[PDB]
């Protein structure tokens, strides 16, 4: 009940528009990461798996928020994805700063964050949230329990790992 519910949320998974993707629309490895704003762990491993695209052009990375830390995790996400919607080349540099930040998000760390990043003027929609809804219903069809999580090829990785091994379960999942 895994390799079968990483089939049957195959769609839910690569082919949701909403989804913000970083890296080549061509890439042969998609891997996607279930993430927080308010998440140490996911800080720390963003930024690596944002190096992978960038080191190896045939890899690419979804995102997919989740509101699991606290109730400004929903309000994030629902920040990004709405940037994704109307300028989907805005949202890189929105989801750098909102990763970066040391504190625990509010909504005025948010709206500071739009506004140095010249998204503020981009309305955070209701029909966002219904993404967000994607995301928490597929979270629990691939038992994602804890962030960060990240879709590899036929595998889940369900915590943080440093570069050197990302790197190596990125390489093999391509030699395949």
């Amino acid at each position: 009940q895994f390799r079968q519910a990483l089939a049957s949320e195959h769609d839910a998974l690569y082919n949701d528009a909403a989804s913000p993707r970083i890296g080549a629309k061509d890439a042969k490895l998609v891997l996607v990461s279930f993430t927080d704003y308010n998440c140490p762990y996911c800080k720390r491993f963003d930024p690596l798996l944002e190096k992978i695209t960038e080191q190896y052009p045939d890899v690419a990375v979804i995102i997919k928020p989740l509101p699991f830390k606290g109730e400004s995790s929903a309000k994030a996400s629902q920040a990004v994805l709405s940037v994704w919607k109307e300028d989907p080349k805005a949202f890189l540099a929105l989801h750098q700063r909102l990763m970066q930040k040391k504190t625990m998000l509010d909504n005025a760390s948010i709206e500071d964050a739009m506004k140095s990043t010249n998204t503020s003027k981009i309305k955070l929609t209701d029909d966002s949230l219904k993404t967000l809804q994607n995301n928490l219903e597929l979270s629990r069809k691939l038992g994602i329990q804890g962030t960060p999580a990240t879709v590899i090829g036929d595998t889940i990785l369900p915590g943080a790992v440093d570069y050197d091994q990302l790197e190596i379960i990125v390489k093999e999942q391509l030699a395949k």
